[PDB]
């Protein structure tokens, strides 16, 4: 007794989605080819603009990243597995020793050229600069220490340094590596570029055997203690993931599981600690308890390394390192929680480790542990491979060679939050929210005016991310009094550089 | 130089891939609800602040529109059809004749609660305004002129009242009919969307007839004149789209093929165009009819204002107090067009079906019974003729025919959204206007009484564009002069829009 007399219409049907479903990509890419010719500013202007930026690029000898980088690399390798249709405009993205005078420089090329309006300035990522030329954006610059700087491999195509796929492959795992900041956004995109990259780059195969020096018989023993019984500590099971050559022998064990050469002897232990400091503090004391000649116990500490790691320390005895701990407060980091109560890192988040430390060892010019890293790399790759075809199972899986993990330690927060907090930071510091260079406004200023800007651009300092010790004792996040105990320093300044 | 020759290992195997594929969309959605009970604000600190916007909405009679509307309107009528599960975090849309006295009621209620920090703000598009509690996004409140407002028919589910779908299906056809500038980002999404809408919502069926009124016979050879002279303007041909009635006639023509019913024609009550050249076409009109016409001295304009998001501004050319032809404003659009062997062009079949939709919404705001009831049986007979046609060529919903969907020709000069977006801002800054409007209560309540009531003053003077759809009656704000001697010229005018 609603309403009787209304008759309807079927608009669509079934087999209509499916079919609109295949057909749109098509015509979407269509619609973004045309826009691209009679839209201001057009492909032509685009081509032109984006020349002048591969002039610089090609002249300074600066090192692309990203979807470009990928691009290119993947179309020498095939050309059918192409990202880009090369008529449908992206940006540059490189990176820099010194990102403000490369963008003063280029933004004065491009002014200069007789191009209006021209600015540089500040991005969302702190330490990245972008250009805009006509209001649109075309190119990214990005800081990276000078000595983790040369450092980056790449591949020369056309005169254009293009960063190594397997470099750009540990930025990829990142993503896959913060399940609950990074899934929802990234996850699809990042798993659709590693396939392709791996594909083209595929992961090598070693046939050498790890050459670790096996410590000397008391550090053997205080490593033991480490895992023994500082790892049976409940604070410490439910802050502290396993990482290392440790996890890596616990992945090889596992793919083995007894029905052997890949298992190597331990260096030292090595922690990714959610509580960094809670953790150091306890290490350390355990450590000072547990050991022959308390006075021998030293603290090395180390400068993040680029965007890879956070701060570390190396708790040495009689100078011979023990255990390392890295920092990874604010992040929930992927776990495998075994039935001992301890905890290692997941299978993608050792893999990245391995990448980590192999480019760590490359830098520090470290030629036994590059390799060793390198053939840590291959026997994961293979422990892995021959676990899923030994199992039958397909990459994401109930094991611990599972990929796409969500389960993870430690508290987090979105990346929306995080970059909404920053900027109360600097709006309550009055610090510039953002920085801007506009040649046109620099030219028609008086030569002292000029002058009084160069001093500024100067007088700016990055974060300290050279991964190098730390030998300022207003740096070091540990103190350690003449009687040699452990406190945070409570006034610890942000170390920068240069 | 000189590729090394090296031994490699699988990663992915077929059909690693597809496992992936399938599996990442539920991996995604459990990595979100964890987020949402571990990362702050959790899902039970959103529920509590959405509770109290709702009760707001609830209690002001606000109308919902976007994605909660539709998702609630769908599972109404069936709850497997959800766009999404409403575990899961969605900010919520409505709309207000008083956005601006609202957003500062519900940001001061949110305070007086003891959430901290609370802001609203003007968002991204003009007009609309977002409520952040604790850095999050809760709601968009957008203003609408308060006789569109109450012509916005709507169902009430829990005492909230959504936005009908069928007002809501006009949005997602305004993306559809913008190719160049909305393909890319929208029109997967608008496609899913208005299936699923469509599906719950059908098209209706009438039987009745169109009763519109023959005009007088000099006006009708007028009409005739429009079409048969004016359109065969090369500069017309290329600015002008033909819309309304003749538009639809058209598309009854081709479903019947003249060899879907003959009794589907209608009798054209005036000439309905669009135009990417108004002030232009206008002036040339007036000026063809002004030749064409016995006694010019009787062709008078009628200016209106543009109508909600839906149109421009609008004339209506009449002889002797009777309308001739219609003109809408379309500058700055790509118009998708369907050109013709005799080189006129028609608005296309998703156009046109958009336009009736408009059309029938305008006579309902006029109480215009007799088009309202005309433009409904246009609509079911435009969905009729449709169905007709591609059931006799047994082909897809996107094909090679006037009767396809997802066009991407159009006709007009169009830049992108961020662009046209970054163009305003930079008019807004030039002009010494507030680049974004921010209400924080805590600052208000911090002020003294003679600031908080400037504040109230200042809300009270601040006006919206007129797009109330009226009749222009103040001189001042009418585009286009007739002197004393009966000639057309475009009006000078900066402000004004009431």
């Amino acid at each position: 007794n609603r309403n009787r007399k209304l008759s309807y219409q079927e608009y669509y049907v079934d087999g209509d989605y499916e079919e609109v479903r295949k057909k749109l990509p098509e015509i979407i890419k269509q619609a973004r080819i045309k826009a691209s010719q009679v839209m201001e500013p057009t492909i032509y202007e685009k081509r032109v603009v984006m020349e002048i930026i591969k002039d610089f690029i090609r002249d300074k000898g600066r090192k692309v990243y990203g979807g470009t980088a990928l691009n290119e690399t993947i179309k020498k390798k095939n050309p059918e597995d192409a990202i880009y249709d090369s008529y449908l405009f992206s940006d540059i993205e490189f990176y820099s020793p010194t990102p403000v005078p490369d963008l003063k420089e280029l933004c004065d090329i491009l002014y200069h050229k007789g191009y209006d309006p021209v600015q540089g300035k500040e991005a969302q990522h702190e330490e990245t600069y972008s250009i805009f030329v006509n209001l649109q954006l075309y190119c990214d610059i990005t800081y990276v220490p000078t000595k983790v700087y040369h450092g980056i491999k790449t591949i020369e195509i056309d005169g254009i340094n293009y960063t190594h796929p397997h470099f750009m492959l540990i930025d990829y795992l990142r993503m896959i590596n913060q399940p609950l900041t990074a899934a929802e956004q990234r996850w699809e995109k990042a798993f659709d570029r590693m396939y392709v990259l791996l594909k083209n780059y595929p992961m090598e195969k070693y046939d050498n055997s790890m050459r670790i020096t096996s410590p000397r018989d008391d550090i053997q023993m205080y490593i033991g203690k480490v895992k023994s019984e500082f790892m049976k500590i409940p604070e410490i099971q439910e802050s502290c993931l396993i990482s290392g050559f440790d996890a890596y022998n616990f992945f090889i064990r596992h793919a083995m599981g007894d029905r052997k050469n890949f298992i190597t002897v331990l260096p030292f232990m090595e922690l990714i600690s959610v509580k960094y400091k809670d953790t150091v503090e306890k290490l350390y004391n355990f450590l000072r308890e547990k050991v022959v000649n308390p006075d021998l116990i030293t603290i090395d500490e180390y400068f993040p390394l680029f965007q890879f790691t956070g701060y570390s320390v190396s708790i040495n005895y009689d100078g011979i390192p023990i255990v390392k701990v890295y920092e990874a407060d604010g992040y929930c980091v992927p776990d495998i929680k075994t039935t001992s109560g301890y905890r290692y890192v997941s299978y993608q988040y050792i893999l990245m480790i391995m990448y980590i430390s192999k480019f760590k060892a490359h830098l520090d010019k470290n030629k036994e542990m590059y390799f060793n890293y390198g053939i840590a790399i291959s026997n994961l790759v293979q422990a892995r491979n021959s676990y899923l075809n030994q199992k039958n199972i397909g990459v994401i899986n109930d094991t611990v060679f599972s990929e796409f993990r969500i389960g993870c330690i430690g508290t987090t927060v979105s990346y929306t939050r995080m970059s909404r907090l920053r900027m109360l930071e600097k709006k309550k510091q009055g610090k510039v929210i953002q920085f801007v260079y506009t040649p046109k406004q620099y030219f028609s200023q008086t030569p002292e005016q000029q002058n009084n800007f160069d001093e500024s651009m100067k007088k700016y300092r990055f974060k300290n991310t050279s991964g190098n010790k730390i030998t300022i004792p207003k740096n070091l996040l540990f103190k350690i009094d003449e009687r040699g105990n452990i406190s945070e320093e409570i006034s610890t300044e942000e170390a920068y550089i240069t």
